[PDB]
């Protein structure tokens, strides 16, 4: 795996070297001091620390929300950069769908509260167009599961028809969109603008064309809040303050390191 020696151990305990799965390629650390698991993502030093890569961490650093993936620190290693965050060790959403085959209304509720709590967060932050897919959409290991957005860059139906007609969109907006992808795929346990022809699923987000399987019962309040995101003006597609006042959403709805050190240690990464 593409992953330095053992480093800080007298910080961290050494857990378990992850190939595949909530993280991609990951190390599990576990803090000496407060007892908790931490992932450790690797990047080579040198050319692959690039512009977007320091963006995307120092954004990461300034994002303080119970759904969103937790920055710890930065660390520099002879051969790599170490980025230190929390771990979510309930996998991913996707995966509880599938397992699941679909969520009962009072469980959707549960996890696009989360979603749209974290998405309204990062919003207010000034990031948006973000991937909100449900394999970047991870689980911690709660029996509720406590939602964990993690869709930083340290390695169909969601995209919007404004993210294929326009060059420049309102990043904002499309998020909203992408959020309604979540929100049906979670109650109808498939995607909503679909078999695997990707023309067809374009075009049929293209003129919106989507329908809620007769199979399955959604109440009527749940169809016109979906109606209301899945709209192509971005003009008149729903709003999060508004999707927070809609009947659905209410319905049981539950209770609501330095920059400068991590500057110098993102910089000399890039010192291969
Ligand atoms: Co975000
Ligand atoms: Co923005
Ligand atoms: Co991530």
């Amino acid at each position: 795996l593409d992953m330095p020696i053992m480093h800080d151990s007298d910080r961290y305990d050494f857990v378990k070297d992850i190939g595949s799965g909530n993280f991609g390629v990951a190390r599990l650390m576990r803090d000496k001091l407060t007892k908790e698991l931490v992932a450790v993502k690797y990047i080579e030093r040198g050319a692959a620390i690039d512009e977007n890569v320091q963006r995307e961490i120092i954004n990461h650093r300034s994002l303080r929300h119970p759904n969103i993936v937790r920055f710890k620190e930065v660390i520099l290693t002879p051969t790599h950069l170490a980025i230190i965050m929390e771990y979510a060790s309930g996998g991913e959403l996707y995966e509880r769908i599938c397992n699941a085959g679909r969520f009962s209304e009072d469980e959707a509720r549960f996890f696009f509260q989360q979603l749209l709590s974290g998405v309204s967060y990062c919003h207010s932050m000034q990031i948006c167009h973000r991937d909100l897919k449900l394999e970047n959409t991870l689980l911690d290991g709660s029996p509720a599961p406590r939602l964990k957005i993690c869709d930083f860059g340290y390695s169909p139906a969601y995209i919007a028809p404004e993210v294929l007609l326009r060059q420049e969109y309102d990043g904002k907006i499309a998020d909203v969109w992408s959020c309604g992808v979540t929100l049906y795929v979670m109650l109808v346990g498939a995607y909503p603008f679909e078999p695997r022809d990707y023309r067809k699923t374009i075009q049929r987000i293209l003129s919106v064309k989507y329908s809620i399987p007769d199979d399955i019962r959604i109440s009527p309040e749940c169809c016109h809040l979906i109606s209301r995101i899945f709209v192509a003006d971005p003009a008149t597609r729903i709003s999060i303050p508004e999707i927070k006042t809609h009947s659905w959403f209410l319905k049981n709805l539950p209770a609501d390191q330095s920059l400068d050190t991590i500057m110098q240690i993102i910089s000399e990464a890039t010192i291969p």
